[PDB]
């Protein structure tokens, strides 16, 4: 966790998110009040969990980490709720996955802090806020939508990670990794770790473009940052479904993966980067996809 930002000042990018959260956070600390409930939404690896921890640290309260799919029976939820101290942060990742039982219980503690529960701050995280129910969603006073990071922001994150790992890196090299990070800090840091391994084995003084290219070849990451499965999704649509449109369920079954993982984990970046598009009849690949994967444009 040595690479995990401990405060907003150490959290690169997400300017709109930071200013909104900072405003609410500072104000609450100044008044000694419990912070309004916060919902963090965006694809994986963007910093939702990191922001949840930062919120508690800034408030100087304790954070209770839990997972929606974990809270099965009301007993589990009720127990966690009663363990909360005034001002504590209850962090629920994949909160939209809470069953009606534990959800209705949680909702109750939000209306009047009684199911007596100590006033606390509910911080939920989900890949997409739309997955939450109408009731629970309207209970969040602050909703922070995180989008993919820019290449410039990612480069900054990469240089920071390199420094923390005691390794020198050239700007052009950091740029190359960032361009292949699929707009995600998690990916950018893992790629940096792997590039570090290559520097180690080739005994270099610092990471350059050559070292990065060698690493990307070993990792099978192309010039667009797409990995094996990313290409597998596009190739399946192209070859089996003639480019689409293909329904999410049909596509997921052909790939042997859950539909949720496909649409919530991999599709986001592919849509953002213009390789995929969604239509009422289903997903389709774009001309950019065909060209990039060197498939004859039908
Ligand atoms: N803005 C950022 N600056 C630096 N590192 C970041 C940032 N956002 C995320 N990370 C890093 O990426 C990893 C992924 O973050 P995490 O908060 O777990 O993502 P999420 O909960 O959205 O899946 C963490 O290692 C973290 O320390």
């Amino acid at each position: 966790q040595f690479l995990r930002p401990k405060s907003l000042d150490e959290f690169i990018g997400q300017e709109n998110v930071k200013k909104k959260l900072s405003l609410a956070l500072e104000a609450a600390k100044m008044r000694g009040e419990v912070l309004d409930h916060v919902l963090l939404a965006g694809p994986p690896g963007l910093g939702k969990t990191t922001l949840a921890h930062i919120i508690a640290s800034e408030l100087q309260t304790n954070i209770h980490v839990t997972s929606g799919p974990v809270l099965v029976k009301q007993g589990d939820m009720a127990a966690i709720l009663t363990s909360l101290e005034r001002g504590d942060v209850l962090f629920i990742d994949e909160i939209h996955r809470l069953n009606k039982a534990v959800e209705e219980l949680l909702y109750s503690a939000i209306e009047d802090f009684q199911i007596d529960i100590q006033p606390f701050t509910l911080v939920g995280a989900t890949v997409r806020s739309g997955l939450l129910s109408s009731p629970l969603r309207s209970r969040f006073g602050i909703i922070l939508e995180l989008d993919f990071y820019t290449v410039k922001e990612l480069k900054e994150i990469i240089k920071r990670a390199a420094s923390l790992m005691d390794v020198e890196i050239e700007d052009a090299a950091a740029e190359m990794i960032a361009k292949r990070s699929r707009g995600t800090p998690r990916i950018a840091i893992r790629l940096t770790k792997r590039v570090r391994d290559m520097l180690t084995v080739v005994k270099a003084d610092r990471i350059n473009t050559d070292i990065v290219l060698k690493t990307m070849e070993v990792l099978n990451i192309d010039d667009e940052g797409l990995d094996e499965f990313d290409r597998k999704i596009l190739k399946t649509i192209i070859e089996i479904y003639r480019g689409g449109p293909v329904g999410l369920n049909a596509l997921a079954a052909s790939l042997g993966v859950e539909a949720d993982t496909l649409s919530e984990v991999y599709e986001p970046y592919l849509l953002q980067a213009g390789f995929l598009a969604r239509t009422p009849r289903g997903r389709i690949v774009t001309e950019k996809a065909y060209k990039h994967l060197k498939y004859e444009v039908p």
